[PDB]
């Protein structure tokens, strides 16, 4: 059970704003990665596996056949009919290549999973666009068509028997798609850390505060760390993960292990607004590899400083491929509001989890 997995298709490439040629979510975000990795020779280290297209029985583990065929129906619309009806969505984008590249985004993280739950891999990492976390049942948010982890986690679950999926969302925006696709189920379990600023950060949801637990059968399955001041550091998630996640994580005991490895939350962002150096991604990166045997995999979320997002991944990918953890130069020390953060989410999930009764 050795190796570790590379997806990377040119079809990332062909989708853009056709009425923006400054807007964030751009081809360049996944070129300069791949340029990156090859120039730090990790690429070449890495076992380049093959993406596919997702199918229309996969996409509708979470996406209603209505959304689904309106998507599809998007690859012959006409500009004037790709604006209109993204317009009728919160910050989105389309184009005639966009629902192709989405397939194969939502098949990127699928192959990952068969590689990983058959120990072919150890873990594996796609370098997709369009990003999916934002993703709904039947609406596009957020730059996202398709939710490729929140299928992911339903495709292992049917397809290869997992129980129990922990979703490690590191994104600097909270992934409210994978929140509401899995509210009420037990098996999945959602951790989200993001920017909130008691809700004047998008998208402005009191459902991104700690205390939406999850309902019914998930009820406490469904943990937001809401950041409430910009600048949080490597520090402030270390601290994070070592009392929160890591804790509910060995409590929970997850067969497989998926990611939103979005990087707007590395130095530099034009949006995340946060401090946090890309070396401390190959700390966040480690801990997660003791849980579930190491079966880990990550798909690119967010991420708009050309720069930081490259330096992010590749971090994340020496994590992945065994070696050494980095020298930080942040303080191991977290801040008070990050404390605060920290405390007001333990003190929301004490009643599930014994491993936070302390
Ligand atoms: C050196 C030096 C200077 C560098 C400074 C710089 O260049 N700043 C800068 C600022 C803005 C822009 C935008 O064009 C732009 C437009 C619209 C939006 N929409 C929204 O925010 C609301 C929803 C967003 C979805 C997030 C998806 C995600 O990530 N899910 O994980 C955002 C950004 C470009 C550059
Ligand atoms: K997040
Ligand atoms: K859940
Ligand atoms: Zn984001």
């Amino acid at each position: 059970m050795t190796g570790t997995g590379l997806v990377y298709v040119d079809a990332f490439t062909r989708f853009h704003c056709l009425w923006d040629a400054s807007h964030p979510e751009c081809p360049a975000r996944v070129s300069t990665v791949m340029e990156m990795l090859e120039t730090e020779g990790l690429l070449g280290r890495c076992v380049q596996v093959e993406a596919r297209a997702v199918t229309e029985d996969e996409l509708l583990l979470v996406h209603t056949k209505e959304y689904v065929e309106l998507m599809k129906s998007t690859q012959n619309m006409t500009e004037e009919e790709l604006k209109t009806l993204a317009e009728k969505y919160d910050s989105v984008y389309l184009h005639p290549g966009f629902f192709s590249s989405a397939c194969l985004s939502v098949g990127s993280v699928l192959q990952l999973v068969d590689k990983v739950m058959t120990s072919q891999l150890r873990n594996g990492f796609s370098i997709n666009r369009p990003p999916g976390h934002h993703a709904q049942a039947d609406k596009m948010n957020g730059f996202c068509m398709f939710n490729n982890l929140a299928i992911a986690a339903r495709y292992a679950q049917k397809r290869h028997r997992v129980q129990r999926v922990l979703i490690v969302d590191w994104d600097v925006h909270h992934g409210q798609g994978i929140q509401y696709i899995f509210e009420e189920d037990p098996s999945v379990l959602y951790f989200s850390v993001h920017r909130y600023e008691d809700g004047s950060f998008w998208p402005h949801l009191k459902e991104s505060d700690s205390s939406s637990v999850g309902s019914g059968a998930g009820q406490g399955y469904n943990i937001n760390l809401p950041w409430n001041k910009v600048g949080m550091e490597s520090g402030d998630y270390i601290t994070a993960f070592q009392q929160l996640l890591l804790p509910v994580a060995y409590e929970f005991q997850p067969q497989l292990v998926l990611v939103a490895a979005g990087f707007d939350a590395v130095i530099g962002d034009p949006l995340g607004g946060m401090q946090v150096s890309p070396e401390c991604f190959s700390i966040l990166t480690h801990m997660l590899k003791g849980v579930a045997q190491g079966r880990l995999v990550l798909a690119l979320e967010g991420g708009y400083n050309l720069q930081s997002t490259a330096e992010g991944v590749c971090a994340s990918m020496r994590s992945l491929l065994g070696d050494p953890c980095p020298h930080l130069p942040s303080s191991g020390a977290p801040c008070e509001s990050a404390l605060k953060s920290i405390s007001k989410t333990i003190s929301d999930l004490y009643p599930f989890w014994k491993s936070l009764q302390t």
